[PDB]
């Protein structure tokens, strides 16, 4: 009925079985205005919530925050509203030469460089994404005419040491993370961010569908600085392509 | 200079070198507000910024968002900005029968319970405060009229199954958690939180000074519910108590 930090009842949601969860509680509005009747719900903290109709069904759109603990009670409270699948949309920097700006990256499984996975399973556990959410987000990109990278995202609960950054108040970086980004590189792992090891684990461990489509905005192999642009467009297909996504997976 | 998610730069704070960092972007007006000339900053994302004024030294207010990581970053981009002593201030459960509602919980150490604390140092470090901010903190509770608890403090990547929650989607907790309360309970641990290893980790390895303070709310161990009344006036001695206490440090 209610929930602790959302804000919002089961009744808001219109019989939502759907999220999609972008970080920046900015943009919620932008996505859900994407589709019919957007609504305001509610605005908590980084929880800033909306609901909308894509294809005659009520979708939830939900801001995340930063960070695996900030997630896990969304993607909880979400739960407990009647949400079962979940599409985690942003945007990201690369780190493979090979992965341009502009591209999209669907991930395949994450590296739980976080904490709060190892709250939902073991570390011996996949975080892994549903393989329906993940081909619909493939699905979705490969038609908006980006390249699509399917692969590895290493997950880190910090921006800074844990994606191996020297440009620092310390300038230091604890062994376990010394040479990481040259290992993550050499394994294929194709880029950094701060959220997916939480989301895909907590999902894939409790029954709920989960998956990650990202476009990069940054490669940290190549300094060339992209085109306000080239990034705008990126930012935009995004969104286009989660929601897109969503449709693909309503039933 | 230039930070990539504050969205301030040196110049904006003034000379600075103090913080009081809440979790909640809505409570750093109100804590600011406490100070003289209060003025508005930045926000963007869980980051709402402000700078005011204390015995005429510059002070930063500046919200984290919930968790180690969204904490972590505010802390290092606050760092590179000059800041150098960083108050956290909120509000907490408490999971020990004695603790009462209204009472303030100092945090002498942290169980780490998180993943970010790790990215600063292995997990044999420990998550403790800066000896004179915990101090000031105490000092200013005291003085405040509240009873005050100096003790060490659960900190949870999660607020469900990392503070043993089974009343959710699912109903399970992990294995690792199973039990877990109890167990901090027979250790005297004081409450459950989501910040404070990675906040003392990060600093305490980092030559950065930190400590934590916190109004109890309510206590998971009693069935009593406190009012709206009693809620906000331990919001509101909260956050005198930890300006007094920026004041002490200053």
């Amino acid at each position: 009925k209610t929930v602790f930090h959302l804000g919002v009842t089961e009744a808001d949601l219109n019989g939502a079985t759907l999220a999609i969860i972008p970080g920046d509680p900015a943009r919620v509005q932008k996505i859900a205005e994407l589709m019919d009747n957007p609504v305001f719900l509610a605005s908590h903290r980084e929880y800033t919530v909306y609901r909308a109709e894509l294809d005659g069904q009520s979708v939830v759109v939900c801001s995340t925050g930063i960070g695996g603990p900030s997630t896990s009670i969304a993607v909880e409270e979400l739960a407990q509203l009647g949400v079962r699948t979940f599409l985690r949309v942003g945007t990201t920097g690369a780190i493979q030469p090979h992965v341009n700006v502009g591209d999209m990256i669907v991930t395949t499984g994450s590296v739980r460089l976080d904490g709060a996975s190892l709250h939902f399973a073991p570390m011996e556990f996949p975080a892994v994404p549903d393989f329906d959410v993940a081909t619909a987000m493939k699905a979705a990109a490969q038609e908006s005419g980006a390249t699509v990278h399917m692969g590895v995202t290493a997950s880190s609960d910090t921006f800074y040491p844990g994606q191996e950054r020297y440009d620092t108040f310390t300038g230091r970086v604890v062994r376990r993370f010394q040479g990481s980004m040259k290992e993550w590189q050499d394994m294929g792992v194709l880029n950094f961010e701060m959220e997916s090891a939480t989301l895909l684990t907590m999902c894939a461990s409790s029954g709920l569908k989960a998956g990650c489509v990202a476009g990069v905005i940054i490669n940290r192999t190549q300094k060339e600085i992209p085109d306000h642009a080239t990034l705008k467009e990126t930012e935009a297909r995004s969104i286009k392509v989660v929601v897109e996504a969503a449709r693909k997976m309503l039933k």
